């Protein structure tokens, strides 16, 4: 089967690794970030590797409503189908419960809650035309657990889970799978930069984080691909509405 | 201890029981509705049943950020401190995962979800002047199960449980206290109106909606009101951060 994924924020980190495993594996790509030179560095790796593959680059912001409907129309006009859909997008800035307020909060709720919510209305469009489609939203632990420094992040978090669920419930009879996939501590840009956020106060920092992850480490962005590949295989056409950590054991709680 | 209360959405439903049952209990209090003479009939139901209590009328639209402020400062003004919050808004327009749109979902986002935690902001500043909080957030039960009818306000019952949470944290060092009440199925204008809301295909509606609910009846508003007014009580001190329904058994899952 030649089955077609889309993968976005895939210029680095963990929707590279997603990127270069779906490719391992065969798949035909469309691949996304906003800076063009660096996703197209992308499709070079992938094509070097697998001279082979069809590989295709939509560079722009999917946190932009008429980009987000000018990415799908391309893929849609270019591919003809889409089977597995990455929802993969960065949370907003960092806030608490006492500096947020209603601007930026409006602005982090439409970049990537509403950005995943309405990615998944387009491909699932699209998806319903072959009765097949696997959806991996990338999100994270903090829906469950909260969130001191990421107030708002984590409020979105659960937001993004509970629609999840309830799209999944409404797109299980057209055989598309709708999962939620949250990386815990994983060795990204976006981690070492925390590794700093946090060193506010005092490299030995990560010996702390360490700390709390009963795997006693952090995690790499293909262990997390690991988990997404699978989800967007065709064997995993019984498992939908999940809420699947990647996180060393980092949850207490049942 | 001549504790204060400030009850928005009072007008009618869960919120106005909720002002009876502080005001049976002995609280100054604040209430809160947009139509200036249902909010005052309720002052005068009040007084008409206890002549030497204390009730304050602020109309206003409690989802308008300005009008917030603005109720706030005549709070503080006019009562000199604030001990008990009962966040009582209404959910947005019903949606669904296939006409959610962002303007709308904005809209709701704003009008519930930001109105609370903002709410909640104003009066901890109040609160932290006298070491004493009570904060019970009128949330719903659509936050863990959702919800096909209900696709934004679900996810955005998720969220404010999330944040309550969050805060619940934050806040407990100051003896203030943040709880979500989950209402189920009770009977209010909101209610009489799903019986109808639903009755698209056929009153025996009701028959049918009481069948999933294990108490096999719908609750009342004071029913709820009880449970709201226990967690305002000085004697629930140690108890924070908690989600309780009051929904007849109608939560299936633990
Ligand atoms: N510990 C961790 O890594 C955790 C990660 N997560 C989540 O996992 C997801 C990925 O995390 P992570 O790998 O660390 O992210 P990174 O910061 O490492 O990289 C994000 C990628 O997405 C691209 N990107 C950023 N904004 C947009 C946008 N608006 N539109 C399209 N592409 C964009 C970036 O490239 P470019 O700038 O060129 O656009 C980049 O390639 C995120 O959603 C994050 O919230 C959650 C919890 C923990
Ligand atoms: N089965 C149920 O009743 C359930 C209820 N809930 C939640 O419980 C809460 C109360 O529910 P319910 O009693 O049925 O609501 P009702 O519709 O019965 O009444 C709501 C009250 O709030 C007032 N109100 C509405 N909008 C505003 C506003 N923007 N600012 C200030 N006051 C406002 C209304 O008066 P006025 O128009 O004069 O302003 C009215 O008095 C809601 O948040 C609802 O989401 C959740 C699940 C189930």
């Amino acid at each position: 089967s030649k089955r077609t994924a889309f993968v976005m924020g895939a210029s680095q980190g963990i929707g590279k690794a997603i990127a270069l495993k779906l490719a391992d594996q065969h798949f035909s790509l469309v691949i996304n970030s906003r800076n063009l030179d660096n996703i197209e560095s992308v499709k070079e790796d992938i094509l070097a590797k697998h001279p082979e593959a069809s590989v295709i680059v939509l560079a722009g912001d999917m946190s932009d409503q008429h980009t987000r409907a000018g990415i799908f129309q391309k893929i849609e006009s270019q591919c003809g189908r889409l089977d597995v859909l990455i929802n993969n997008i960065p949370g907003g800035a960092p806030d608490t419960f006492d500096n947020c307020n209603i601007e930026d909060m409006t602005a982090t709720f439409t970049q990537k809650t509403v950005a995943y919510i309405d990615a998944i209305k387009r491909a699932s469009s699209l998806m319903k035309q072959n009765e097949f489609g696997r959806i991996i939203n990338i999100v994270g632990n903090l829906w469950k657990e909260p969130g001191a420094n990421m107030f708002t992040n984590s409020m979105m978090n659960a937001a993004l889970i509970n629609a999840s669920k309830n799209i999944s419930i409404q797109l299980a009879p057209h055989n598309i799978t709708v999962n939620c996939l949250n990386p815990g501590f994983i060795a990204t840009d976006r981690y070492h930069q925390f590794v700093e956020n946090v060193m506010k106060k005092n490299q030995k920092a990560e010996e702390q984080i360490a700390s709390g992850i009963p795997m006693k480490r952090v995690g790499s962005a293909e262990e997390t691909a690991a988990l997404a590949a699978f989800l967007a295989s065709e064997e995993a056409s019984y498992i939908t509405g999940q809420q699947i950590s990647a996180d060393g054991g980092s949850m207490k709680s049942i």
